[PDB]
């Protein structure tokens, strides 16, 4: 196929204004044209869009691309097609154990059930049905489950959000594209596949993440719902299976741990067992709401509402003088607030929106860094303690209601603890308790986002305003350890046990958790290929 990049078109351009720009470009006529994609529609934010279209022309390719040579935007399109490194030995009677399914136990067990090897994969959590009955449940009756929530089930952590595909470092084996032509495959819309910033809503994940469990299941994978894997078997640095917190056992020697980052119980078990973890850094703020109407005017103005567009977002850093520095991170466009706790006693916020990203705020963790040994003690497990004393916090200061603390930004900024709401309603549920969240982060923190909120109506003007809304604590950004693993992907000092994901400190997203699942699958294949060998 022959690649045309850097085809620019007005916004609102007629169909097949794209197969107009292909005939222009290459001088061929229509008739040459066998099809085309399109490999990615962006455009300069300043309307134009711009394309580049991957395109299959009838005849000698070849012959044409040689005609171009000296075009630097018109290229041979790359070979994208994901390689599958290997395929199970018909020897085999281990099933490698994949232990959690959300995007990265997802990808790492369709990759070994792609290639054969059968995968078992176990999740704490409930079919997606089920699940979002309980956690709408929560949200409403404040009744929580802790094994079945936000956190917690099929899909993990991706499935109650906007499900953005987030940019990631550089990927020759094109890890990104299987992810999302997977996506695809399932029912995702075509759109993620080539446009900017792509994002799924959380109802079309719902619905996908069921096709990709029937599809790990006609392959030969096993999904064993509301399954929780609560401890290991080892014997001198090797694994032999794992113990269901049913009592039942799976022998093994190859096991995935992909488990997020709220897996604090079994991030107990594993130390207790002697596994090795660091701590890791990471970032904590609050949620904070505008209405979506002045995010649409401060980055559109009149192509607001343009169907392509589509709903403003934002992305912001300050570096403040306090040393911290103070970001914005999971933008969810005229989305909600939700309520993310998996324990009890303990709030927990971050962000959602639908595919429609039609609610009537714009909300995003405005989040500021904090590390081990400079903000809580350095022993591998204090990340967790210093969260669920945050989370604990909250909830207190929420009236142990499951309600979240939150304030407005004007008095929040001044100190004016008391003050109550104006026209920006809070779309956290259950609901919340206006106070003083001062007493929500360290005082470092605080400090911080006091300094950088301002600093951003700078960059768009009303983020300061004093009706805006600040949520509740956002305490699960990335990872507080990593289970270490190394270029073998295998546990330091554990042979057979995969630490992936972003319970691991090895992804960030569900676009990159996904990339690290397939890697991982590559691995345990590569891995048990050389062992059956013989
Ligand atoms: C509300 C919200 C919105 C988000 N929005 C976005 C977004 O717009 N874009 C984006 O890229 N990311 C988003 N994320 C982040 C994201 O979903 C995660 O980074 C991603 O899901 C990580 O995937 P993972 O498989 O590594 O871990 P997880 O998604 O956390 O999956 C882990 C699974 O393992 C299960 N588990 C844990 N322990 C055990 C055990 N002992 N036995 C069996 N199973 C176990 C868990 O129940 C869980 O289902 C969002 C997260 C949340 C909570």
């Amino acid at each position: 196929m022959i690649r045309i990049n850097e085809i620019k078109l007005p916004l609102d351009h007629e169909e097949g204004a794209l197969l107009d720009a292909i005939t222009k470009k290459l001088g061929i006529p229509a008739e040459k044209v066998i099809s085309f994609n399109v490999f990615r529609r962006g455009y300069d934010a300043r309307i134009h869009l711009i394309y580049t279209l991957d395109i299959i022309v009838e005849g000698d390719e070849t012959a044409l691309l040689a005609k171009f040579a000296n075009d630097p935007h018109v290229r041979q399109t790359p070979d994208m097609e994901y390689k599958f490194v290997a395929k199970a030995p018909e020897n085999l009677t281990e099933r490698p154990i994949v232990i959690g399914f959300g995007p990265c136990g997802l990808f790492a067990g369709l990759v070994l059930a792609q290639m054969g090897f059968n995968p078992i994969i176990v999740e704490r959590g409930k079919e997606v049905r089920e699940r979002t009955k309980d956690t709408f449940g929560f949200w409403r009756k404040r009744t929580l489950n802790p094994e079945s929530n936000v956190q917690f089930g099929e899909g993990g952590a991706g499935t109650f959000s906007d499900g953005k595909l987030y940019s990631q470092v550089k990927d020759p084996n094109f890890y990104g594209r299987k992810v999302i032509t997977e996506f695809v495959e399932a029912g995702a819309p075509e759109e993620i596949l080539y446009v900017s910033k792509p994002h799924i809503g959380t109802f079309k994940l719902v619905t996908m993440i069921e096709k990709m469990r029937a599809t790990i299941i006609e392959l030969g994978g096993e999904i064993r719902f509301s399954t929780r894997v609560d401890d290991l078997h080892m014997e001198d640095g090797q694994i032999t299976g794992v113990t269901l917190s049913n009592g039942e056992e799976i022998k093994s020697r190859h096991v995935v741990l992909a488990v997020g980052h709220s897996a604090r119980d079994t991030f107990e078990m594993l130390h207790e067992r002697g596994v090795y973890m660091e701590a890791k850094p990471f970032s904590v703020g609050f949620r904070i709401e505008h209405k979506q109407s002045m995010i649409d005017e401060a980055r559109f103005g009149p192509n607001a509402g343009h169907p392509i567009l589509g709903a403003a977002d934002y992305k912001l850093v300050h570096h403040c003088k306090n040393g911290r520095t103070v970001y914005s991170f999971c933008m969810c466009p005229g989305g909600t607030v939700v309520a993310a706790t998996s324990e009890e006693g303990r709030v927990v916020t971050n962000g959602m929106s639908q595919y429609s990203r039609a609610e009537r705020n714009a909300n995003s963790a405005i989040v500021v860094g904090i590390s081990p040994e400079v903000d809580y003690p350095g022993d591998p497990l204090a990340g967790i303690r210093f969260q669920r004393e945050l989370e604990s916090n909250a909830y207190k200061l929420g009236g142990e209601n499951y309600d979240a603390p939150a304030q407005k930004i004007g008095d929040f900024l001044k100190g004016r603890d008391p003050s109550q709401l104006g026209d920006v309603e809070p779309s956290f549920t259950p609901g919340i308790k206006l106070t003083d969240l001062s007493k929500a982060l360290p005082p470092f923190a605080v400090e911080a986002i006091r300094e950088a909120i301002p600093a951003f109506d700078r960059k768009i003007k009303g983020f300061a305003s004093e009706d805006g809304l600040l949520t509740g604590v956002e305490t699960r950004t990335s990872s507080p350890v990593c289970i270490k693993r190394g270029k073998d992907f295998q546990s330091v000092n554990l042979k057979g046990f995969y630490p992936a994901g972003e319970g691991a400190g090895y992804a960030g997203g569900i676009l990159s958790a996904g990339i690290d699942g397939i890697k991982v699958a590559e691995a345990v294949a590569r891995d048990i290929v050389a062992a059956m060998e013989n």
